[PDB]
RNA sequence: AGGCUCGGCUGGAGCUUCCGUCAGUGCAGAUCGUAAUGGUAGUAGCAAAUAUUCAAGUUCGAUCCUUGAAGACUGAAGUGG
C-alpha cells in the first residue's frame, strides 16, 4: 500500500500559463514536484534526469504542453531520513496523449 | 542661591581644615574642537551586460564548491590564446 507505481498525465501547459519566458522550464519542474506531492502524498521528490532532459528539450520558453509520467512511491533506503518515503518522477515517451487517463502500474 | 553635610551601594590609595598668597580657576550655545550615540530604520535599497535546471559527491551545514546530463551565451575587430 505503500510502495506503489501509477502513470500520470500533467497538463503542464495549463500549470506554467502567464510565466515569464525565462523560467518556464524551471517552474515546469516545480510544477511536476508538486503534482507529485499532492498525487502521491510525499513531500521528497526526485525528478529523473532523463524527465528534466525531455521538459528542457525544445529550450527553456517552449515547454511541451503535456507530459507522461510515472510517479513511483518507494521506501527511503536510508534510515536517517526525516521520511520514510520518497516519490522518484520519470519520463513516459508518449506520442498521443488522447484517451489517457490515471493508470496503477 | 552659588553649593554643602551625612546615610546606603561601588571602588581600592590617597585625601583634608584653617591663615596668607598665587592662578592654564566655573560653559548651553561660538555652522565651536574632539570622542561616542540616537530618531530616521530593519527603512532607501542590494533591478545594466539573455539563464539556468536535474541527479550525485563532500560537509554539521550547499542556489553559489566539485562531477555528470541538459539548456543557453561570447561568437575569431571574442567573455579565446
Amino acid at each position: 500500500n505503500e510502495v506503489v507505481t501509477r502513470e500520470y498525465t500533467i497538463h503542464i501547459h495549463a500549470r506554467i500559463r502567464g510565466i515569464g519566458s525565462k523560467k518556464r522550464a524551471p517552474r515546469a519542474i516545480d510544477e511536476i514536484k508538486k503534482f507529485a506531492k499532492i498525487q502521491m502524498k510525499t513531500n521528497d521528490v526526485r525528478v529523473d534526469t532523463k524527465l528534466n532532459k525531455f521538459i528542457w528539450s525544445k529550450g527553456i520558453k517552449n515547454v511541451p504542453y503535456r507530459v507522461r509520467v510515472r510517479l513511483s512511491r518507494r521506501r527511503n533506503e536510508d534510515e536517517d531520513s526525516a521520511q520514510k518515503l520518497y516519490t522518484l518522477c520519470t519520463y513516459v515517451p508518449c506520442t498521443n496523449f488522447h484517451g489517457l487517463t490515471n493508470v496503477n502500474v
